[PDB]
């Protein structure tokens, strides 16, 4: 419905641009902003149309004022999304530490050894070599060793303590599931792939421990 | 009429939007191109809303092809500007030579000596010293050395050619206006600042010649 390049290139344009702000706007909705639709729309054109109500400066000092709200308002998401995931972690952890051989450590560790192991146990300055699977308690995964194409190996003081302390609870040969505590974890802070405040749940086998070099 | 932040900021930011699509015609204006409007905001509309009449990929090939019909605009801009300068320029040239002591060079430069000079002729090796104003046949200007805040001193067969045969035309002390056609200027061409095709308009100085170091 283009009669000519004229009409097809503006609308291609527009287009794209469009597209930029509807994703641009899912991009604010998960730092939970929602912003109105139809202004967005009328701003476009009442500024065509030099017609805007507002001035230069006051766009300028607007958007400026938004970044602002963006930083804030993600903040508060954190907080918010901190507290939901604790609330769900805390009933998680519980229901798992009713569980047949499971324990809950004074730290808060909630843990289940599956094979006892036949080795020794590691000490914090030992390297260890596991296998292991991560997710988060609505079982999504973060980490799979098994499909990096690899166990990992590293010297355990380095790891989370909710990890240090687990892994000793096991020897070599062993398998434990480990429930994490954000506090022995990443926190409510969190970090680039693990939301704020949450309970991690490992299955862990223990391949091997070897002392610092 | 912003009843909250979500609404003032949404507009605000559309408004930035719509600005900033505004400006960007008035650039592809004056390379020749223009825009259907009402389809450049019905493209912002129908892919905010989900319904754009083209695919993300035909979006992409069609703004690579925009690209490439503003390059090719701008040359045929650049051509035709080039064609209405010289007739302008033309003209022009041809009034100015029946004035009072104008002459035309065999070259095609149009000068008039208004103060012969005592002094000695400037040679190509020479370095010369020149106040001097220089506009475009609509009389707008795009050099003054006067408003620069000084003259300008330079050897005298670095510059345009135009120039170089003019101020042989006086000595030391000396003033000339010449009238230049673009060949011996910056051409269909043209330079930063400088149209294509124009003819230009200098009233020189000759304060000073000095030979090569
Ligand atoms: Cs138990
Ligand atoms: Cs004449």
């Amino acid at each position: 419905a283009f009669k000519n390049d004229d009409q097809k290139s503006a609308y291609a344009l527009g287009a794209s641009l469009g597209r930029y702000m509807e994703n641009s706007l899912k991009e604010q909705e998960k730092l939970g902003i929602k912003l109105d639709k139809d202004q967005l729309i009328a701003g476009v054109q009442d500024a065509f149309a030099d017609k805007s109500k507002l001035s230069d400066q006051e766009i300028e000092q607007t958007l400026q004022a938004f970044e602002a709200r963006v930083k804030s308002s993600a903040q508060a998401k954190m907080e918010k999304d901190a507290a939901d995931n604790e609330a769900k972690g805390k009933e998680y952890r519980e229901k798992f530490a009713k569980e047949k051989g499971v324990k809950t450590s004074s730290t808060g560790l909630v843990y289940q050894v599956v094979e006892a192991g036949k080795g020794e146990a590691p000490k914090d300055s030992d390297t260890v070599v596991v296998n292991y699977k991560g997710t988060l308690i609505d079982g999504k995964e973060f980490d799979n060793s098994y499909t990096r194409g690899e166990p990992l190996s590293f010297r355990l003081d380095g790891v989370i303590p909710g990890w240090t302390e687990g892994l000793k609870n096991i020897k070599k040969g062993g398998k434990i599931k480990l429930v994490i505590p954000p506090e022995l974890a990443y926190g409510k802070a969190g970090v680039p792939g693990i939301p704020p405040n949450s309970t991690l749940v490992f299955d862990v086998e223990l391949l091997d421990v070897k002392p610092a070099p």
